[PDB]
């Protein structure tokens, strides 16, 4: 869900 | 000393002003609310009532009586707070996740006691209501999923729920495709005055959170179902300008103590003075030179967070501070890498720490309310409208960044998402419905619900983008940010001309149009208001929508007096003709003309009401649903596929990839089958022996005779791709199959073949529902879709192979929009089954190892490859190829490096292939002995 980068 | 009484989170941070509404309408005692989600911790300390004697269900016996009344023979009482639990998806093999549903439920109705380990008590919006907890999860398809939560809705209504929160959804799905049972459940809830609140979704726009959609393609909404149902209240996520946050403290050069927000994964030691060191973006080991024993301070960018965190641990860091590379960004929850403490901070705070002298930082144990780096700003992840059918969603916005609530195993955590926004609005809706039972007692429940939704949307505050100097688009924020104080105080609301909703849909517009709204006054005295409309569109950066608003102009303030207990219409003329040239230069297929009609008691006072309007300057229903074929791209690129600039015609196939994240574009697929595998299936080899494999490739692509591991597009003189099949059952270029990158949803996708003489010779089975390719990610959807129903094997209606010639492979599909014309994309496909006529005799020259053929090959389609293979055993079986010399002969070698192994004459095979895949293979021995 959250940005990985 | 009496027992310690802790403050609640809302006592310190209440961005939506829930306390004002609670002062008017209570905290939920005697009321029941329902949460439909994926799983719950039913034993959480947050599930408690202050006075169970006021509850609707005082015991398991009261609940079973209600069940018997409605014929419900499943589900159970749990405790005084959780009056009902049922799992509607028990046939699922996967384990139950309890985090997300517990978190949502805590926002709606958590009621943690002062005995909690937390510094501040979680007290949800309706902390004294009882909960019905309903588990639903996908098990056997999306239709069955909808049938299951339709039953949960109906059970919730019949067990007395006043509001139902659904913090889940599936992106881009159309309302019309829901089962009738599901549509009837929504209507049943509305007929009983039961509110249903849905999350907008966390899918940003078409392309996802790492991309911007293309300015040529304005229908970039990704809101799905259940949110797309008109009767629900769909909630987007934004960040307020302040938030209760954990903090860290640093001594600066000219401000002594300086507190900054941190968002931590795992735990730093509170009140411990850590040292830190700058480590660039954490990409090289040299970055972590002075990091041993300290906190690595790392800038966002280039590599993944988990990579930066692991690299810091490798160099002996005790923790990680990662600061944003965006200005006014949002806190991002960092991944847990082997328990490593890691905190995210803003760019301003990161740059401050970088240039700070005393590089020592201390984490504080008590959270406090600090300004947010983002200021008031809509969440980047929040799903944009419009719905598949083109209706206006979301409806409203609520805080959804880093919300602290209950999770599994009696714990608490912060989470971001529209799933956190929705239960806050659900709680506000429930309390406003309670207020209206006293304020409007002669209405029915359904009339009170309809009023509450209109007041919530009207009284919501249109959020303003300070950087762009315009209001955030209604397709992103709906009717504004919810405000429980304004909503509780409201005696007026505003709707469209037909009194159906607090939003105005204008469908297609020209540059001149009118916005008509009705102002409803429910008070005993006449009221005078000033109104004005904003006129705005999308901001555009180069070829992309910026996902930001562009102000065009605002109308002049006008006046209206609404008599008591009555309503009046007003009409605002809009004329954007002077902008059309510049806007059409940016958005050539049309653009939205949208805004808000804003109402005030006096032009210098604060906004009292606001209603959004949306129109499309163009023909929205007939926007192209399909991205043009990759073959028609000048630079070789597409939305999800970047080309090799030094080779724009290169187009490699699937290869040995496991996932299909590469090559997502519109094209035709086929298969390449080497001659060795064709032979092994003629002879009957069980499990294949050879070094070559069958590969899925794109039609119209061909390797070079001097193999280099790449395929390339070939085209006719006119420019179309050279697509050709040889339907002879050998698996080499036998078929074509449609692969599509859909920019919009579509229905009734079907492939047909035309003989270019005026007849349809074949028609595929129909694919009824097509969903837009709104991302290119395994966690959501891939950037293109392969449609197996469109596979054409070269046969006709009756089942006979069609004759040699060129045909039209036609793919038809229709957009979801009402009255949309059918669209289609055509491919020229050659059929040719003519076997190559190769030479049957050959003489060999022992002097120079040159093999002379008796005749040159004869093929119907142009020659693809003339080669001589040789298979040798290398460390147990490789196969390489030889190209013909310029005089026609082939030079055969005597060995082959691996070591070095000799080559017998029995190892060579003459292989001839045409551009349709027709192939002949003959051992060179049979050529010599003949
Ligand atoms: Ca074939
Ligand atoms: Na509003």
């Amino acid at each position: 869900l959250a940005p990985q980068a």
